[PDB]
DNA sequence: CCGACGCCGCATCAGC
DNA sequence: GCTGATGCGGC
DNA sequence: GTCGG
């Protein structure tokens, strides 16, 4: 947090971009310059010793520029007295409301969380999940609780067949001290890229957890993707836990790999591992790393037995998941 | 200057 | 019903 | 908004 000033900055900005403006890469380009500024191990101490990192051009320079000499910066002062754009940018906190349902919403007059409850005959029905679990999705999950969690999901996981391997990514694996949401990479040798030998693989194991009070409600559900929401079990006249949102993801086993390492991100890693891949022409998804030819066309799968193989086609060195916390 | 910017599952809608 | 585009959130 | 070619 040397430069959490400079970083908190950057990142409400592209959050404007992405909400208020629908302008992604401009949020994108935001987001890597925070990220890289958040890397970056001295104080930043002018714009044009930032100017020198990769992602950081003339116009975020002079911001911070701005941001040092005055603690403040003009554009984003003015955007937060902005009463549509502040009601925008708060209607997307909510799960399944993004820039343009809440554009839509503020356009109709709803505006604030209590228009939200009045109108939820308006929401689909993420919006009403992300709605009735609002206050509980901001907070953050302790390591503590999210250990807790991972023991639910593996045991109910192994009671329903001992052969599923069952394995937690996002910020968890990247040793997180505490996480936004619980994410579980599935796999069952029945699922492989070659065939699929039994049906209704995750519906199983999410109703096991639904069957047990593990998982309470359902975003989205497919063959391969399951969105949801858990609740550790809390004893008697204790207060209950927070609801959480947890991500499902059966992968087929033979692309545990190439899924683990996605699923382990960070999202700022990913994007950068991936825009790497296509310099050194490769192209990544959670399921392969393919050769892009001549006409950059994906090739097919290259063999890959480890996370590290993939870093070793591109020509990163290793990064354990602690360090891809970017 | 200028194109290119990671890649994708699910829910929902338009158009047939 | 399907297919294709769009919104959204996932890392 | 940034950047490589
Ligand atoms: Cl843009
Ligand atoms: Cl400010
Ligand atoms: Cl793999
Ligand atoms: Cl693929
Ligand atoms: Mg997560
Ligand atoms: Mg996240
Ligand atoms: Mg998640
Ligand atoms: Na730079
Ligand atoms: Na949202």
């Amino acid at each position: 947090t040397l430069n959490g000033g400079i970083t908190d900055m950057l990142t409400e900005l592209a959050n404007f971009e992405k909400n208020v403006s629908q302008a992604i890469h401009k949020y994108n380009a935001y987001r890597k310059a925070a990220s890289v500024i958040a890397k970056y191990p001295h104080k930043i101490k002018s714009g044009a010793e930032a100017k020198k990192l990769p992602g950081v051009g003339t116009k975020i320079a002079e911001k911070i520029d701005e941001f040092l000499a005055t603690g403040k910066l003009r554009k984003l002062e003015k955007i937060r007295q902005d009463d549509t754009s502040s009601s925008i940018n708060f209607l997307t906190r909510v799960s399944g409301i993004g820039p343009s349902a809440a554009r839509k919403f503020v356009d109709e007059g709803i505006k604030t969380l209590e228009d939200l409850r009045k109108n939820e005959d308006k929401l689909n029905h993420h919006q009403r999940i992300g709605l009735k679990y609002f206050g509980d999705f901001e907070k953050r999950i302790p390591r503590e609780e999210m250990l807790q969690m991972q023991d639910i999901v593996l045991n109910e996981v192994k009671k329903v067949d001992s052969e599923y391997i069952a394995t937690v990514c996002g910020s968890f694996r990247r040793g997180a001290e505490s996480s936004g949401d619980m994410d579980v990479l599935l796999t069952h040798p029945s699922f492989t890229s070659e065939s699929t030998k039994q049906p209704k693989l995750l519906h199983q194991v999410v109703e096991q957890l639904q069957k047990v009070h593990f998982i309470t409600d359902t975003l989205s559900k497919g063959e391969t993707k399951f969105m949801g929401v858990c609740q550790l079990p809390s004893k008697n006249d204790e207060k209950e836990y927070p609801h959480r949102r947890i991500d499902i993801r059966l992968i087929p086993k033979d692309q545990y790999y190439c899924g683990v390492l996605y699923f382990t991100g960070s999202d700022i890693f990913n994007k950068n591992m991936r825009a790497h891949a296509l310099e050194k022409g490769f192209t990544i998804n959670e399921y392969t790393i393919r050769p892009l030819g001549v006409t950059g066309v994906a090739g097919e799968p290259l063999p890959v037995d480890s996370e590290k193989d993939i870093f070793d086609y591109i020509q990163w060195k290793y990064r354990e998941p602690k360090d891809r916390s970017e």
